[PDB]
C-alpha cells in the first residue's frame, strides 16, 4: 500500500505468525504442568502480536492524532499488543524464579501502568504533555527492571536461564522508550518507516527470540 | 422501538435477568468452596449478559460501520459480553476436570484472541478483510474445541458432567461463527432481526441452559 | 486552567502521587510473602489513581456527553481508575479473611459490573436511561457490601482490622452513588466543581487513608 512502513508490518506479521506455529507444534506432547505454563505463554505472545501486527498492516490499528499542528499517524494497536504480551513475558520470568505472588502483582500492575500511560501519551493532543506521560511510563519501566534485577536456593538451571533472559529483557525493553522518544510519537527525529522497522526488530527478538531462548532450557520443566 | 430486532433483545434481556436471579437465589447457602466457584461463574455469566443485552436494547451497544457502500448496524456490545463470559464458561469446564494452569491460560488466551479478532472483523470497514478476521477467530475457536476434546482418574461424576457440558459447548459455540458469517456482520444473507434472534437463542442456551445442566451435577461439590 | 474543578484535580493528583511514593518507600525491605501482597495492592491503588487524576487534570480523561439538550463534561477517567482499583481494594479485604476463591471471583465480577454499568450510565445520551444504569450499578454495590458484611476462627488481629476496614468501605463506597446521583452525571443538583471536590475527598480517603489503616495492622503479616 501507500505506507512505506507496510513492508515492516507485513514482515512482522509474517514473523510472528511463523513463530506462533513453530511454538504450537513444539509444544505438542508436553505433559509437564510447569512446562505447559511456559509453552502457553511462549505461544500466546507471538499469537497476539501477529493479530496486532496484522491489524496494523491492514490499517485498522492506526489512527491520526493532531499535534504540533500536524496530523500524525499513530499505531495504537501496539499498545493493545503490549498490554497483554508484556505482563505475560514478565510472568515467564516470575514463574522461573518462583516469584512470590505479591511481587508478580506488583510487576503486572507496574506493567499495565507502563503501557497504559504510554498509550495515553501516544494519543495526547498537547505536544508537551506527551512527554509527561512518556516519563511516567519510563518510571514504571525502571521500577520493573529494578525488581527484575534486585527483587530476585533456586536450581542453577533456573538462575542460569533467568540471568540470560533477564539480560535480554533489560536490553531490549529499555530500547522501546528511546524509539518512542526519537520516533513519530515523540520528537519525530526518526521517520515512521524507520521507527516501525525498529519496533519490528525489537518485537520479534523480544517475542520470538526470547521464547526460543526460554524454550531451550530444562529450567522450564519440573 | 423502530428496530425489528428489539423484541429479541428485550426477550434476551428478560431471560438473562431471570436466570441471574434464579442462580443467585439457588446459590444461597452454598458453603462448599468448590461449589462456590461454579455458582459464582454460573451467576456472573448471565449477569454480564443481562447488562450487555440491556445496552443493546437501549441502543447504547450499537454502532454503524460503513462497508459495501452501506451503513451497517453492528451490535458491538456482544463482544464486550463474550470477552468476559466465554473465558468464564471455559473456566467452569477446566475446574471440572481440574485442568492444569498452563492449559487454562492457553484456553483463556485463545478465547480472548477469538473474541478480540471477531470484534475487529466486526468493526472493519474493508469488506474482504472482515472475513480474514473471521477466519483467524475461527482458527482460535477450533483450537479451543481441540483442547476441550483432546487435552482432556477423574470422578465418574466429573467426566459424566464434562462430556455433556463439552458436547453442549462444541455444538452451540460452533454455530456462532456460522451466524456471523451468514448474518449482517458478514455476507448479509440473513437479516439483522433473524440474526439477533439466533444469537439470543444461542446465548440463553449457552448461558442459562449450560448453567442449569452444570448446577445439577454433584460434580461441582467437593 | 479555565475549569474551576482543576484545583481539586491538581490536589488529588498531588495527594495520590505523594501517597504512592510514601507506600513505595514503606514497602522497602518487606520480605513476608503475605505482607508483600498488601504492600503491592496498597501502592498500586494510589499509583493508578495518580495517573487517572493526572489525565483528568490535563484534560485527557474528559469528554462531552449530550443530554437534556446540553453538552455535559464527563470525566470518564474515573471509571478507568475504579475499574482496577476497586477490585484491588476488595482483594485486600478478601486476603485478610482468607476468602474462598469463589467468593473473590464473585466480588471482582460484581465490582466490574458495578463500574462498567456506571460508565455506561455516565456516557448514555438518553437522560432517563442514565438512571437505569445507575440503579443496576447500585444493585451491584449492595451485593458487594452484602457479601462483605454477611459472607464474612480467624486471628483476632485479622477480624479486628477487617471490621475497621469493612466499616470504612461501606461508609465511603456508599457515598459514591449519591455523589453521582446528585452530581453532573445525574440530576445535576451539585455543580461539577463541588462534585469533583467530593470525589477527591472520597478517593484519597478510600485509597490513601484505607492503605494507611491497612498498613498499620500486624494482620497483614504471616
Ligand atoms: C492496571 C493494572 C493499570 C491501569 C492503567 C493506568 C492507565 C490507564 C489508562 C487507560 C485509559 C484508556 C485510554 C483510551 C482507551 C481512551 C480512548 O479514547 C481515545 C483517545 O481519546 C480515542 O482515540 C481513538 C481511539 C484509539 C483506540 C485505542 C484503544 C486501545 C485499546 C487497547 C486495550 C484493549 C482492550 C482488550 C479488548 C479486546
Ligand atoms: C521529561 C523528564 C524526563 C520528566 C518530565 C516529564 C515531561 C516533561 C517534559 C519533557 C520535555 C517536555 C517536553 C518539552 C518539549 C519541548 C521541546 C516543546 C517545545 O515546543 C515547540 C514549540 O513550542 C514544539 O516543537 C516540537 C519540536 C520537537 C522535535 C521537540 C521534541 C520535544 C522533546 C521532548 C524531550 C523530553 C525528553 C528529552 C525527556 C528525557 C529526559
Ligand atoms: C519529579 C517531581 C514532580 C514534578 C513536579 C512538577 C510540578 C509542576 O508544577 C506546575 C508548573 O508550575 C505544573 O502544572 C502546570 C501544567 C503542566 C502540569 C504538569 C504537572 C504534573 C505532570 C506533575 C506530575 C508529576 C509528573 C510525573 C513525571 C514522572 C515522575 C514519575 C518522575
Ligand atoms: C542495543 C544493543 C545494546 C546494541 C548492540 C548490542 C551489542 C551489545 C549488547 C549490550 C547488552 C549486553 C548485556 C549482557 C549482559 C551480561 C551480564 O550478565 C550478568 C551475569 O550475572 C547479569 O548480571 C547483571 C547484567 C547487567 C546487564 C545490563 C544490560 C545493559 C542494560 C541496557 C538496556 C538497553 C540499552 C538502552 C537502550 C538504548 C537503545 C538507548
Ligand atoms: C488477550 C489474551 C487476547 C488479546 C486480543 C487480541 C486482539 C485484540 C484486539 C482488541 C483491540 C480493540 C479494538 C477496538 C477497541 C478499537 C476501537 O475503535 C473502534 C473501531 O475503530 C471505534 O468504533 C466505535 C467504538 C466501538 C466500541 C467497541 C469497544 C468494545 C469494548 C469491549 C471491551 C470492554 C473493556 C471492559 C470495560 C468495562
Ligand atoms: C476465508 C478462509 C476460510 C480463510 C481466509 C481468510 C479470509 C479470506 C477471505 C474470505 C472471503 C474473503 C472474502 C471474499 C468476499 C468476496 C465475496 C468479496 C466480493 O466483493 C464484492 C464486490 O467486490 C462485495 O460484494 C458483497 C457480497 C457479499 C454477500 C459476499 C460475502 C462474502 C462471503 C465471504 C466468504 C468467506 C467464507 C465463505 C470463509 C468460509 C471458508
Ligand atoms: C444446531 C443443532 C446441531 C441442530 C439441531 C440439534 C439436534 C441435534 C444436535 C446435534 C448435537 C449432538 C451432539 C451429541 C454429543 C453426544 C456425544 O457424546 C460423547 C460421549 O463420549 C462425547 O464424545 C464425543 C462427542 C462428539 C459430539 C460432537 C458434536 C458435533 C459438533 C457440532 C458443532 C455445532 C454444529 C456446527 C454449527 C452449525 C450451525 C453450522
Ligand atoms: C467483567 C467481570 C464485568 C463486565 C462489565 C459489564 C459491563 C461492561 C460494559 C463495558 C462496555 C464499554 C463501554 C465503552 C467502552 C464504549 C465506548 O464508546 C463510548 C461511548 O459510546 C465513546 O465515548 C467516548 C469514549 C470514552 C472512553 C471511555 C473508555 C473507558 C476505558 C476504561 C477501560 C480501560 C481499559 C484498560 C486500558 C489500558
Ligand atoms: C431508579 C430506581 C431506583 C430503579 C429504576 C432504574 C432507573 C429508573 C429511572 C430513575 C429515574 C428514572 C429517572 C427519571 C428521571 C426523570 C426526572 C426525567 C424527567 O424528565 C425531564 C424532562 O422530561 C428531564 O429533566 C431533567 C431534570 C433533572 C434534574 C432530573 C433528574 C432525574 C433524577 C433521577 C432520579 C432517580 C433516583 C432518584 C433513583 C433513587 C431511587
Ligand atoms: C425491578 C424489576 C425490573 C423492572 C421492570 C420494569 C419493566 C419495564 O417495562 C417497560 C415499560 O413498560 C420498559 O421498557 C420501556 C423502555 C425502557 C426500558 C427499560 C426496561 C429495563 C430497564 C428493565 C430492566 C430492569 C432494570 C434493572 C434496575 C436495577 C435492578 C437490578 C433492580
Ligand atoms: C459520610 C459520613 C457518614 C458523615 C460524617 C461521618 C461521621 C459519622 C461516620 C458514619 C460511619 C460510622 C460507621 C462506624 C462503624 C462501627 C461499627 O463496627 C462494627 C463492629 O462489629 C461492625 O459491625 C457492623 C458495622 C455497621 C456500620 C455500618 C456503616 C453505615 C453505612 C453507611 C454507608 C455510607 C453512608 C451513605 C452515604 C451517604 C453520603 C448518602
Ligand atoms: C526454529 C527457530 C530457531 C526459529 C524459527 C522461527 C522463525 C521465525 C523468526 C525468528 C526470528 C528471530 C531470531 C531471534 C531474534 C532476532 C535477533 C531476530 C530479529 C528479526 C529480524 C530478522 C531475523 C531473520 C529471520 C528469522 C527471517
Ligand atoms: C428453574 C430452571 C429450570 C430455569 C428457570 C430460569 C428461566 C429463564 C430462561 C431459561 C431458558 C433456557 C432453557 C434451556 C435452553 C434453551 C434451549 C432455551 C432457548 C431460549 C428460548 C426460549 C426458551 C423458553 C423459556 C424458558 C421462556
Ligand atoms: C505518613 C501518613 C500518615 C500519610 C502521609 C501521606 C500523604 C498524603 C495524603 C494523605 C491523606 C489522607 C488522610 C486520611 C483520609 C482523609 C480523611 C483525607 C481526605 C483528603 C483531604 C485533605 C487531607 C489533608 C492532607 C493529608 C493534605
Ligand atoms: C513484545 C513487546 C514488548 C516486550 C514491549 C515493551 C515495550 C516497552 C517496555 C514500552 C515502554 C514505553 C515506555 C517506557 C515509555 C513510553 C512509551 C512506551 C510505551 C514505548
Ligand atoms: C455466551 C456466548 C458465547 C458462549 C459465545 C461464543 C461466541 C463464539 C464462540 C464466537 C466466535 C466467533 C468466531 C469463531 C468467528 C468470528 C466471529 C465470532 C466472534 C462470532
Ligand atoms: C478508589 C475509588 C473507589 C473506592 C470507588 C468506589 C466507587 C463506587 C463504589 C461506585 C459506584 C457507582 C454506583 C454504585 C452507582 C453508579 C455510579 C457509580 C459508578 C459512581
Amino acid at each position: 500500500t501507500g505506507r512505506p512502513e507496510w513492508i515492516w508490518l507485513a514482515l512482522g506479521t509474517a514473523l510472528m505468525g511463523l513463530g506462533t506455529l513453530y511454538f504450537l507444534v513444539k509444544g505438542m506432547g508436553v505433559s509437564d504442568p510447569d512446562a505447559k505454563k511456559f509453552y502457553a505463554i511462549t505461544t500466546l505472545v507471538p499469537a497476539i502480536a501477529f493479530t496486532m501486527y496484522l491489524s496494523m498492516l491492514l490499517g485498522y490499528g492506526l489512527t491520526m492524532v493532531p499535534f504540533g499542528g500536524e496530523q500524525n499517524p499513530i499505531y495504537w494497536a501496539r499498545y493493545a499488543d503490549w498490554l497483554f504480551t508484556t505482563p505475560l513475558l514478565l510472568l515467564a520470568l516470575a514463574l522461573l524464579v518462583d516469584a512470590d505472588q505479591g511481587t508478580i502483582l506488583a510487576l503486572v500492575g507496574a506493567d499495565g501502568i507502563m503501557i497504559g500511560t504510554g498509550l495515553v501519551g501516544a494519543l495526547t493532543k498537547v505536544y508537551s504533555y506527551r512527554f509527561v506521560w512518556w516519563a511516567i511510563s519510563t518510571a514504571a519501566m525502571l521500577y520493573i527492571l529494578y525488581v527484575l534485577f534486585f527483587g530476585f536456593s533456586m536450581r542453577p538451571e533456573v538462575a542460569s536461564t533467568f540471568k540470560v533472559l533477564r539480560n535480554v529483557t533489560v536490553v531490549l525493553w529499555s530500547a522501546y522508550p528511546v524509539v518512542w522518544l526519537i520516533g513519530s510519537e515523540g520528537a519525530g527525529i526518526v521517520p515512521l518507516n524507520i521507527e516501525t522497522l525498529l519496533f519490528m526488530v525489537l518485537d520479534v527478538s523480544a517475542k520470538v527470540g526470547f521464547g526460543l531462548i526460554l524454550l531451550r532450557s530444562r529450567a522450564i520443566f519440573g
